[PDB]
C-alpha cells in the first residue's frame, strides 16, 4: 500500500496473509473455511496466516492454517488477468473472534464514488521498494468505467473495476495481490493488477467480487 496508513492491530479482521517463509499475497476470509484471493497467487505450499499486525513478530492472536484446497477459477487468463480470483479452503477451520472475522460477499456491485478500504502488507514505494511489518490501508473511491477503460484501453473485461486516485500517490501494489476492497462492510474487490504503483493515471484494477459469488457459493458448496 502506497500514500496509506497503518491500520492498527486487528482493525481488518478479515485479513489473511499468504505465507510460503515469507509474506506474498493477502486474501480475505469469508467464512471459518475459507479465503477469497487473486488466482495470481496461486502456489503450492500455502500456509494462510489470519490474526495478523506485525507478520514478522507472533504477538498473540494469530492463526496459522495449512491451505488444504487451492481453486483457481476455471477460467483464469494470466495474460489477461481476467477472472483473477482463487479459493482456498483451510485444513481446519478458524476460530473467529473479534480479531479473526468473515467479510461479507455483496448482495449488488458497487457504484462508481463508492468509497472503499484497501489493505495489505504490500509495498509502500512507487518507485523502489520497501515492505512494511504491520498491516496498511487505504481507503480509495471506485472509477467510472468510462475513466478505467480510458486509463487502460483494451484491458478492461467486465470482471474488472479501478479504484484509486488519477492524482498519483495512493495505491495498492505487488505484495498487496489478492486482498481485499471492501466497500460498505462488503467484499467488492481482490487486488489484481495496474501499470506500476501509485503512478499519474493509472489506477489499481480489481477483481469484481459481485460476477462471482454465485460462483463462490456453488463451489465452496460442493466442496
Ligand atoms: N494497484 C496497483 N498499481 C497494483 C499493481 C500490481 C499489483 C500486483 N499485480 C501484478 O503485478 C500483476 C501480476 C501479473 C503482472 N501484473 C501486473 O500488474 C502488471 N504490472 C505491469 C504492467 C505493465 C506496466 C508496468 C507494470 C497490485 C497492485
Ligand atoms: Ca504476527
Amino acid at each position: 500500500i502506497v500514500g496509506g496508513y497503518t491500520c492498527g492491530a486487528n482493525t481488518v479482521p478479515y485479513q489473511v496473509s499468504l505465507n510460503s517463509g515469507y509474506h506474498f499475497c493477502g486474501g480475505s476470509l469469508i467464512n471459518s473455511q475459507w479465503v477469497v484471493s487473486a488466482a495470481h497467487c496461486y502456489k503450492s505450499g500455502i500456509q494462510v496466516r489470519l490474526g495478523e499486525d506485525n507478520i514478522n513478530v507472533v504477538e498473540g492472536n494469530e492463526q496459522f492454517i495449512s491451505a488444504s484446497k487451492s481453486i483457481v477459477h476455471p477460467s483464469y487468463n494470466s495474460n489477461t488477468l481476467n477472472n483473477d480470483i482463487m479459493l482456498i479452503k483451510l485444513k481446519s477451520a478458524a476460530s473467529l473472534n473479534s480479531r479473526v472475522a468473515s467479510i461479507s460477499l455483496p448482495t449488488s456491485c458497487a457504484s462508481a464514488g463508492t468509497q472503499c478500504l484497501i489493505s495489505g502488507w504490500g509495498n509502500t514505494k512507487s518507485s523502489g521498494t520497501s515492505y512494511p511489518d504491520v498491516l496498511k490501508c487505504l481507503k480509495a473511491p471506485i472509477l467510472s468505467d468510462s475513466s478505467c477503460k480510458s486509463a487502460y484501453p483494451g484491458q478492461i473485461t467486465s470482471n474488472m473495476f479501478c479504484a484509486g486516485y488519477l492524482e498519483g500517490g495512493k495505491d495498492s501494489c505487488q505484495g498487496d495481490s489478492g486482498g481485499p476492497v471492501v466497500c460498505s462492510g462488503k467484499l467488492q474487490g481482490i487486488v489484481s493488477w495496474g501499470s506500476g504503483c501509485a503512478q499519474k493515471n493509472k489506477p489499481g484494477v480489481y477483481t469484481k467480487v459481485c460476477n462471482y459469488v454465485s460462483w463462490i457459493k456453488q463451489t465452496i458448496a460442493s466442496n
